């Protein structure tokens, strides 16, 4: 559809707007490469290990790799739907979203590489709970806003991909990365990709806040649409944190070889812990 | 639409795909920051103009501050299609084409905030065959592609946005920019961007050029149709550039002031070597 005007040929940017702030700090703290991690290591790390200790930590790169891959992908119609709004600093700072996104795919992907399990197909670690939401909701919710950006529909993209998927499963799987190889000592280089992506995810959800937050403040009907769309995920996120843990609990040979005390009933309090304070960060006026 | 499959857990990335490494390049080659550019000269330049001097600059701008703005919303769809055809080296290029973007519209709208004509409304100095092209034709080929990706439609999509108003008239753009204000001693911050775009510019073209090249590859009907589409729009090119030159030429005081010998007829040739060129960096086998 045509341009029926321009924002920095009538006026300029708002230098004020948060999501312009955001745009700001992505490029002042976004400068990492993947291209310049020394994975050598990690390349030892795994060679070194058992066979049962290789396949204790694939499951999470496992989630991680796909879920990248996902986001990459099904950003794209949260910066349509926002543009064709004329929400142009959202825009500017969703570019670099979607960057960092491509960032993430390239990392966990230059991991697989190094640690030689790049063939490796590790679409097996993916049960019924994983892919109902990265590999329907989520692109459903996402690809809705091409035809519907009504408010509901905005808000449910926002709460699947930035409170659930990032906010909640992300947040808590770079915990449960650092609970297990911070502590061994393993994997120095994808710890190091980690916390990059951590840092980045911050303002990913940020984004989220502010995008649920300013719907909410129209009209507070939505605050209860966000509430239930968070409790309607719940189940497949909780069935995806049990199966990931039923993993460990039969694989616990890289547990005992590093002295790794793997509290699974902890990581599960952390990713609870997650989700009730995403729905937290969402105030009701 | 589901997700039934990822890349980087089957396999991984094809770290040999060109634009894998374009992806690569751009990261080396793109951290320039809009909000690093000292622009305080350039107020005090734009500030020591007459008002007839004030005038000659602005056109420029204006065609470059719209457009700019154009190619950030009108990317999007390119991405969209590359990403639903499983492209991902070129979605993960295209994140820094899309980010790039973002900077050329911020870098042009600081300065136009440094000189204090942001609240000024520029679009006068867009004339029909401009509208022509950034207002109608660009978003209309661009969108196409949510319905439409056809090798067609996406030959038809690179040749307006990579080979017309990015590879042809941005190319002109900066190369008239240089002939004038270079020469001038002035407006050190926006020559500095200038500089910083036509860097990236470089890789936006040769994203065009691979794209239309592995469509013509396939079937050389279509390097016909490549040909008849550039000549298509190239009224509208040269009756922009006509009516920017005769807007020049009754604009003098600038080109007086400054000692500027403004060489018009030589400009209009670098565009017509500029459309040329582009013609020549499709192959017709
Ligand atoms: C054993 C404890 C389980 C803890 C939960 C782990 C979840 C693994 C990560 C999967 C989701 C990754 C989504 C990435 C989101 C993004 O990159 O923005
Ligand atoms: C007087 C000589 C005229 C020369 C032609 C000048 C054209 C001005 C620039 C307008 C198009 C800018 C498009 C930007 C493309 C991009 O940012 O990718
Ligand atoms: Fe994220
Ligand atoms: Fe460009
Ligand atoms: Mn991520
Ligand atoms: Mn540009």
């Amino acid at each position: 559809v045509h341009h029926d005007g321009f924002q920095t040929v009538k006026a300029t940017i708002d230098w004020e707007h948060p999501m312009f702030k955001l745009y700001e700090k992505a490029k002042r703290n976004g400068k990492w490469n993947p291209a310049d991690i020394d994975f050598s290591q990690d390349q030892k790390d795994f060679a070194s290990l058992t066979s049962e200790e290789k396949i204790s930590a694939l499951p999470l790169v496992a989630g991680f790799s796909a879920g990248e891959e996902a986001v990459t992908l099904d950003i794209l119609p949260m910066a349509h739907a926002l543009a064709r709004q004329g929400r142009l600093e959202d825009v500017l700072f969703l570019t670099t979203f979607m960057h960092d996104e491509a960032k993430h795919v390239e990392m966990f992907s230059r991991w697989q590489q190094a640690v030689g399990i790049g063939q490796m197909d590790l679409s097996v670690f993916h049960n019924d709970h994983y892919k109902r939401i990265f590999y329907e909701a989520l692109p459903e919710a996402m690809n809705r806003l091409y035809a519907d950006d009504s408010p509901e529909a905005v808000i449910r993209a926002a709460t699947v991909y930035n409170m659930i998927v990032e906010g909640t499963l992300a947040e808590s799987g770079y915990y449960t990365f650092r609970q297990i190889y911070k502590k061994a000592g393993l994997f120095p280089g994808l710890l190091q990709g980690i916390d990059y992506l951590n840092m980045d995810e911050g303002r990913h959800i940020q984004f989220g806040i502010y995008t649920i937050q300013r719907i909410v403040n129209e009209d507070e009907r939505y605050y209860e649409l966000f509430i239930r769309y968070m409790d309607e995920l719940w189940p497949h996120v909780i069935g995806y944190v049990d199966y990931l843990t039923e993993l460990g609990k039969r694989q616990q040979q890289l547990a005992r070889t590093y002295a790794l005390e793997i509290d699974y009933d902890l990581l599960r309090h952390y990713v609870i812990k997650q989700f009730n304070l995403r729905k937290k960060q969402i105030s009701r006026t």
